[PDB]
This record gives C-alpha cells, structure tokens and sequence, in this order.
C-alpha cells in the first residue's frame, strides 16, 4: 500500500486575485517546504492532471462548466452569469483558478480515488473544495471535487460512502448533493452557522430528506473551541456515524483553516491536535481517500500538512524548520492580519504546542442531542 | 427652522432574523432610551409614513420591488428571485423588514427632505440604508433610500446635491447611483475595500465616469483607526469637496458602526469624536438632512445617536444614564460577541472617553493623493 502525494508547482501560477485571501501560495508551498525539509521523494509525488469533462459532469451541469470556461478564457463574467452563476463577486472571482486551477484540483481527487482502487493511498491537498454547488460557485468554490469524487464512487460501483469534513466551515455544497440519498453519508465539524459562514446551514436539525433522512450529520460547534472540545466532538460523533454506517470507502477533508493561527475560524487548534484528529479517524475507520480544504495562512498550511504527510509517509517530524525552509516561508508575500500577534515560532518549529483546556458543557450537549 | 426627529415604535417590529445582525432594536430603541432620559418631546416626533410607490419608483424598478412586496406577503423567495434579486440568503432574508420596515425608513426619509424643504430640520435615523442597487438587494440593505432621496431632490428641481457617508463601510450601491453625473457629490470615507466590505468597490481610483468624472470620492481607510485620524481624514476630504463643488443641499448618512463598540467594522473611534465629526460637518456646509446608518451595537447605537439628537435639540448632555434607561439597555436582547469585553461603562456614561492618538503616515498620503 504505497504512499503517494498527489500536486504541482503549476498550482503557483493559479492564485486567487491581490486582495482575496486565497492569494498566497498553498499547495505549491507545501511542496517547495516538504522538498526544504528533505520530507519527500519526487517517487513519492504524482503530477496533478486537469479533470476530463466527462469527470466533472457527474455533478456539475454542462452551462454552469461552460460558463467557467468562458469566462477564464475571456477574462471577464458572462452577460448574466454573475447573477445566474455567482462568478465575478469579490468571493468567486475571475481569474485562472475558476477552471484551470479547480480542474486540475479536482482531477487531483479523482487520481487520490484511482490509487486507493489500485491499493494505495493518496493525499490530495488542493481538494477539498466543499461549497460549490450543482450549477453555482459559492464560498471561494467553483468546483465541488469531494461531489465529483463520490460520484465517481458511486459509478464504480460502490453503495456505500462517508465523507468526513474536519475543515472549520459546513461543506453545505457537499450537504446539498448527498442529502436525499443514503448510500453517501455526511459527517461534518464546523463552526456553528449561527456566527460563521455558511450562515444558512449546517445546522444540527439538517439530518437530510427521503431515503437520506439520517445519512447527514451536523456538529455546530462554538466560539474559541480548543483542542479537547474538537476531539471529543470528533471521537463522539464518530461512535455515532459507526453504530449506523459501514461504510465501503471514505474520504476525509482537511482544511487546515480550524487552526488558532487562521483568522478565518474562531476555532484556536493547535497541529497536533489537527493530526491527531486525523489519526483518530484512521483509527476507526482504516485507511480513507485523503482531501485538503480551506486554509489561509500560509505558515499553519504548510506546518500542519507537513505533519499530516509524516504520518502518512511513515517518517519522523523534525523538531525544527532547517534554514532553508525559513527563507522558503519568510519570501512568502503574507502579512499577519493583525499587526501585533507574534507568530514567530511558526518559523522555528514544525510542531505548535497543545491548546487544550474543559470541555464546554454546550460542546457536551450538542453531542448529546445529535445521539438522538 | 424646528428640529425633527422622524421615527416610531413600530420598527421594533421588523427585526432581522433570528441571528442577523440587524435583529436588535434599534430605532424604536432610540425613542425609548430619549424618552427615559426625558430628552425629547413629543411634539418633535413626526411618525414615520411608508414611502409611496411612485416615490420607490425613483430609483428602483418596478419588478425588484413586486418582487420585494411579493416575497414578503407569501414570506417565501419567489422562483429565481434568489439570484436574480438577490433576496433570501443569510445577508437580505426574508423577513417584514424587506419591506414594511424598509419602506417605512425610505418614507422617512422623503419626509426629512420635505422638512429640510419647510426650512426645518430633520434626522432620520432608519435612514442611510446605501448598499441597495436599483435591482437587487446588497449589504442588509433592501431599499436605498438615500438613492430615492436624491433623485427625489432632482425631481424637486435641485442640481448640486451632496451626500456624505460617514458609516464605516462604503456606500457601494449610492456611488453607482450616480458615478455618471455631476448634479451629484458622493464623498464616502469608510474601511478600506482590502479587508472590508464591500471588497469590490470602494477604492480611491473610483472618480466618476462621463460628466460625473470627478465626482465620487472614496477615502479608504486603515483598520484601528482613532479619533484623531477619522476627524483629520474627514476635514480634509472636506476641502477637497468645498473647492469644486457647491451643494445646494446636502444629506449625511451617520452609521454608528465605525465606533470601538462595533464589531462590524476595524475602526476605534469614540463617541465625542463622532458626534464632533458631525459638528464638523455642519460647520463646513451648514444643515442638510441627516440620516441613520449601518449600527450593531444597541449601547453604541443608542448613546451615540443620543448625542446627535441633543446636538440638533439644543439640549445639555446629561452626564449619566439614568436608571430608566439603564434597565431599558439590560433588558435588551443583546449578547456582546466578545464574551471578555467589559462595557460596563456603556450602562453607566452617555459619553465614552476619547480614543487618539498620531495620526498614521499611510492616512496622511491617502488624504494626499485624494487632493489629486
Ligand atoms: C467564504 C469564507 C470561508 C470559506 C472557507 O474557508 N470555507 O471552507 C469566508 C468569508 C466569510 C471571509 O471571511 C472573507 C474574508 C475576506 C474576503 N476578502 C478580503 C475578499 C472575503 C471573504
Ligand atoms: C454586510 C455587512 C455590513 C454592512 C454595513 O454595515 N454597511 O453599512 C457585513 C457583513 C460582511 C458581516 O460582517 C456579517 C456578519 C454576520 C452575519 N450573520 C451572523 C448572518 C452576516 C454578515
Ligand atoms: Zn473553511
Ligand atoms: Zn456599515
């Protein structure tokens, strides 16, 4: 069962536009860092491949993809599409990452998939993108890739998929596609639409419809969250995604956007409890198909998915971030959201040190009410 | 020239949804904090009317607004109307302030200019509603009113209108309103567009186009903004405007959110400096017409609009709340977003104490180049 790492630099060439927070570099970052660490072998690494027209349609409508199309070529949104398609704002924009770096993205989820048929295992790191709709962007989406990557499941015959969401915002894309259906089901971790986007859901209530009422699970979680909350809201809602489904094959999306560093959540994780999330989902479930996610700050990105790759790889955590790497993150063009916040042991150190603290007692009731 | 104060009670019964910013009290609770401190009578109170079709019809087109009507009575988004008017999500849902309560601000705000026409003086707190298109909904906003307001000043035979928008976010949907003519003057100072909405417009390139070339101006400014560098940006601005144009009447639209309070907006101001803005205004180009804004902190929003309605009145600032009004703020549902803030003082001082300090380099060179 080899381990495989599924990029390319080209990623570099596909940032989102000057002032949009997915303009710092991610997965080509990743990279350049693990091949400063010297924590990858380019055996290892398999070159990202566009995903075939055919691939995308098993979830999005064919207007909606040749409108992204367009509008990439063209530079400029369609008469009517940025209404009808939501591209053009400033959270969907347009620019290379619309289609040709979201494609090659989530060809990226369909070659994870391959290899865990061909019985290995494979991280994509650019998937992940949770909020695209059918027909519609929505939340810096353009294209679902877990969406088409169940699809592409369910067309291989599988009947039986879960798909676990550790990223800090409700994959309400991914929601809204498997909701009516019980051979995929959804377990996803976020902050609580009360206060955080998406706003209009990922509710406890959304248990889903018809045949898939009880195959959607929602864990709305508050403010500050720690790295105790976050595993025992993860170890509980495993236990109860196990007592009713046993799943064929699994994916599992890590936005590292959960993580204290990351202005975009109001969660304050540390790395290694965002690893060891991970190994706790491989520990009940086995060895899953493995998806990036949202993730800002280009620091927390890439020391976490290092951590993340190590484990995978089988090889040991540097204590310390040689040279090389430090140069590598500090000509990164980032800025610190807040000017006085002292982030400077990110570039000293791989792992960050545990933020744990109680457990709320609305952690413990949310829990509890989604037993029932 | 009487001072008038347009308003009612009944918008207390078109609140937000549930966890929208916009569900607290707002206006009717300024009426009801003035009337426990006995700062108002109520002969200066003109009850708010709701705006006529034909007035609407000024700026909005006749499908947005059925469609707002329509939407409104079955309480459901009509077929497309989601996308097409931008109606139903977390930002401008469904609600009885789509319409009833909107109207009823738009209305009051034909009425603060009818006033201005009688040679009195009004202020209109539901007013300065400016993110609303002439189609579409935007920013909480429905109906922008200060949009039908100044064609209605058109209409009314005026050709050198100023609007002023001292909300800390820019007023997107009045600078396209008029970006093509010049018998209007839109000065905007607000959070820069880098970091906060709207994040598309609001830049200082945006002049104008054809005959309104040269008249829009946008003042971006930086977050953490003081006192000291809001009254120096704003003085400034101000003379860029009095050399090339001379209003005939102006409105300024006065949002409470730019104060420390607020979490909706980067900047720290005070109140003494809001309300010292406001006297700078009007020391500058005499009375206009004022108007209420984005605000969501109910203490915040009802002190600070208390200022400018002792300004106007004429009346002494009473030192401290008294007991009436504090237990009217307490039994406010409310909830600060920080749970470790401490705005005790809020309950205690109707003013809050002065928030300077140097006026940074960066504001200074955009003043600068505003001047060009
Ligand atoms: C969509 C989203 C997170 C998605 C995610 O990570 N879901 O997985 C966050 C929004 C609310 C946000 O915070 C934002 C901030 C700045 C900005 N500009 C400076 C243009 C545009 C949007
Ligand atoms: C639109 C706006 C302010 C406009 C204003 O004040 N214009 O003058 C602010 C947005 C970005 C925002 O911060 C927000 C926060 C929470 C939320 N929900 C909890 C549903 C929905 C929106
Ligand atoms: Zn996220
Ligand atoms: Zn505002």
């Amino acid at each position: 069962k080899k381990v495989k790492l599924i990029g390319t630099l080209d990623y570099g060439k596909y940032r989102y536009p000057k002032n949009h927070p997915l303009k710092i570099p991610r997965v080509s970052l990743l990279l350049r860092f693990k091949d400063a660490m010297n924590l990858i072998d380019e055996k290892e690494l398999i070159k990202s491949r566009p995903a075939t027209k055919e691939e995308l349609l098993l979830f999005h409508t064919e207007d909606y993809i040749n409108t992204l199309m367009e509008a990439e070529r063209s530079q400029s949104v369609p008469k009517g599409a940025r209404e009808k398609y939501n591209i053009g704002g400033y959270e969907n924009p347009v620019s290379y990452a619309m289609f040709t770096g979201s494609s090659l993205a989530t060809g990226s989820t369909v070659q994870a998939i391959e290899e865990f048929l061909k019985g290995n295992v494979a991280f994509n790191p650019a998937g992940g993108m949770h909020h695209a709709f059918k027909s519609r962007a929505n939340g810096f989406c353009y294209i679902n890739n877990p969406a088409v990557g169940i699809e592409y499941l369910r067309k291989k015959g599988f009947k039986r998929i879960l798909y676990i969401d550790l990223d800090a915002h409700h994959c309400d894309g991914v929601q809204e596609a498997f909701y009516d259906t019980d051979q995929v089901f959804v377990l996803s971790l976020h902050q609580s639409p009360e206060y955080a986007f998406p706003f209009e859901k990922g509710f406890l209530e959304e248990i889903g419809e018809g045949k898939g009422k009880g195959y959607n699970l929602n864990i709305p979680l508050p403010k500050g969250l720690n790295d105790n909350e976050f595993l025992f809201a993860l170890e509980k809602s495993l236990e109860i995604v196990k007592e009713v489904f046993e799943p064929e094959v699994y994916l599992l999306q890590l936005g590292t956007d959960p993580l204290l560093e990351d202005y975009l959540s109001k969660f304050n994780l540390s790395n290694v409890a965002f690893l060891k999330a991970f190994n706790i989902v491989r520990e009940v479930f086995g060895e899953g198909v493995y998806l990036g996610g949202g993730g800002y700050h280009p620091y927390a990105l890439a020391r976490a998915w290092t951590l993340i790759w190590c484990e995978l790889s089988g090889r040991e955590v540097p204590e310390k971030l040689n040279n090389k790497a430090k140069e590598l993150l500090k000509s990164i063009d980032f800025e610190e959201f807040d000017d006085e916040v002292d982030r400077s042991y990110m570039l000293e150190t791989l792992k960050d040190p545990w933020r744990g603290g109680e457990v709320r007692k609305e952690v413990k009731d949310t829990l509890e009410k989604a037993k029932a």
